[PDB]
């Protein structure tokens, strides 16, 4: 079978709530947008839609059904029950993957699994807002921009980044860094891969020539034209070739698979193939070259840190590992989280993300322009835009990503309702986020890693941003278990809702875009982020225990 969304301005559910979850559902398993749509997986391995085929045609039939005072169940991707409501509470409420904690394992998963009893919800998968690559291209933007803020003045143009990986998340650095008007040089060890993203227009050169790679990228500086080369070898060796050579790159991180040493990160020194080998015959030797290697790797990343360039991780624990082999400097250059995106956090800044259930891409195209007139001092945001239209092609229903604070959420929403009621755009937006926001996730190793206060583990936040989101008029909120970091390491919250063009929705967009990202600069003022306290009395909250 071959799913996508219906389109136009025809609907077959009661109303454009209903009809808006029966879209992204089914856009989610569209060709042009999942990873395995056959097997109902919409992108991370196994992350699905809905648990098998008769609990989609089931979802599918219960959606165009409930009346506007009904809200289905979702319990691991299974539509368990309907119940009476009211038209002020979501359709829809999702609970996917969650186990109690002893059992929160892959082993017992997949036990589950096996008897028709699990779904993985990643994040975006099992509650409908999955919007293909954009997700990832954006929020690597966004990164390398809020470096470029924090760094050198918000300009990248004429400077270079320094990076290793080109996989299913690596591979959007050179477009994103390019996107942000560096240079981007990127390591990596699969021809095959480098390949790919250069058929894919994600990547622009390669070569196995370092001083050939080098040259391109001084010549493209030298121009202040960005370009994307990606060099075919091991970042192990490469990154202190590179130290040596004394080159400044102006920003360096890495995404190997450093996270995985059995089956991600190359050995220094090893070839695909021996690798593979290996694997099979000695899988801790394996581990242990593998962490060898990553300690060189961070020790050259140290080198160019102790220079004063600005070194960060990029969330796949290569400092841990390189700490476990050796390196006993590996945290002296910080995780991408606490430098560059925590901060944003602090103010409600996050994934701001929006679909035109028309299926037209001028829909996004004339949202794109009513946000630039809306926020008109923010070029990052306006060159994100502008350069989308261009570099980003659409899949499935047309959207849109950006990152937009606790001021700015309301405004925007309010705004896109209006144009749905005036025509401005042809049908319904959905509105919505990936579950990686200010105050939906807790997530110790990743976006909650080292909390001032050391709340990192503290899982009633994202409880709470559902529960309030249910309460604030969401169109179908969802709790996911494990998104990202796997079984027993997460915990975050997915909210949606539907502008319609209706006084009504505009009621319940005020609240919902308001309160959503309020309950980040919330948690983070509670952590004692003095940002987010900042934010909180700009923004008149009443945070009862802030003084
Ligand atoms: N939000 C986040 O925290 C965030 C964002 C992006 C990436 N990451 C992390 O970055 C890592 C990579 O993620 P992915 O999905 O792209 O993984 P992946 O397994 O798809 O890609 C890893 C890539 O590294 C390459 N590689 C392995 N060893 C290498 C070496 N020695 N030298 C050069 N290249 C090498 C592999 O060939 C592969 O293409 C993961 O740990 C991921 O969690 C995290």
């Amino acid at each position: 079978r071959v799913i996508s969304a219906p389109r136009g301005t025809e609907i077959q559910a009661k109303n454009w709530l209903t009809e808006a979850a029966l879209r992204m559902i089914c856009n989610n398993l569209d060709p042009n947008v999942a990873e395995d749509p056959d097997s109902l997986i919409v992108y991370g391995g196994l992350g699905k839609a809905a648990r098998n085929w008769e609990c989609f045609d089931e979802i599918v039939h219960v959606l165009k059904l409930l009346n506007n005072d009904q809200t289905l169940l979702i319990q691991s991707g299974k539509p368990v029950g309907v119940f009476t409501t009211h038209e002020e509470a979501p359709r829809i409420l999702i609970a996917n993957s969650n186990l109690v904690p002893r059992w929160a394992t892959w082993e017992h998963f997949n036990e589950l699994d096996k008897k028709g009893l699990m779904m993985y919800g990643q994040m975006t998968a099992g509650s409908w807002i999955y919007i293909g690559s954009q997700g990832i291209v954006q929020g690597t933007y966004e990164t390398f921009v809020a470096a470029a803020k924090k760094h050198y003045q918000g300009d990248l143009s004429g400077r270079w980044i320094l990076t290793a990986g080109l996989g299913g998340m690596g591979g959007a650095q050179p477009l994103a860094g390019t996107m942000a008007g560096a240079s981007v040089l990127a390591v990596e060890c699969d021809r095959q891969r480098i390949e790919k993203r250069l058929q894919t227009k994600y990547l622009d050169r390669y070569t196995d020539n370092l001083s050939e790679a080098l040259d391109w990228i001084n010549e493209s500086c030298r121009r202040k034209k960005p370009v994307s080369v990606a060099v075919l070898g091991n970042a192990a060796e490469i990154f202190p070739q590179l130290v040596k050579l004394g080159v400044q790159p102006s920003l360096v991180t890495d995404q190997t698979s450093a996270h995985d040493p059995l089956n991600g990160y190359l050995p220094l020194g090893w070839t695909l193939e021996q690798a593979v080998e290996m694997r099979k015959k000695s899988p801790e030797e394996v581990v242990d070259a593998a962490k060898k290697s990553m300690a060189v790797q961070v020790h050259a990343m140290l080198e160019f840190h102790n220079r004063g360039i600005p070194v960060f991780d990029y969330g796949n624990n290569i400092r841990q590992m390189a700490f476990e082999a050796g390196e006993k400097n590996a945290f002296s250059f910080e995780g991408f989280v606490p430098a560059y995106i925590r901060p944003l956090f602090c103010e409600g800044i996050g994934p701001f993300r929006w679909v035109a259930l028309s299926g037209d891409p001028e829909d996004i195209y004339a949202t794109d322009e009513r946000v630039k007139q809306l926020i008109p001092d923010a070029p990052h945001l306006h060159h994100w835009l502008d350069m989308a239209r261009e570099k980003i092609s659409f899949q499935g229903l047309p959207a849109r990503i950006c990152w937009v604070g606790l001021k700015d959420r309301a405004r925007l929403a309010l705004a896109f309702n209006e144009m749905v009621k005036n025509k401005q755009v042809k049908a319904p937006i959905v509105i919505g986020r990936d579950h990686l926001d200010s105050g939906s996730v807790a997530s110790p190793n990743r976006e909650t890693e080292g909390m001032l206060d050391g709340s990192d583990a503290v899982s009633d936040w994202p409880l709470l941003n559902a529960l309030l989101n249910c309460a604030s008029g969401a169109t179908w909120v969802s709790i996911h278990h494990g998104g990202g970091v796997g079984m027993g390491f997460s915990q975050h919250a997915g909210v949606v809702i539907v502008a319609d063009g209706t006084e009504k929705a505009a009621k319940r967009l005020a609240r919902v875009l308001h309160n959503d990202p309020a309950t980040g600069v919330m948690r983070h003022a509670d952590a004692g982020y003095q940002i987010a306290k900042q934010c909180a009395k700009e923004n008149s909250l009443w945070l009862p225990m802030e003084s």
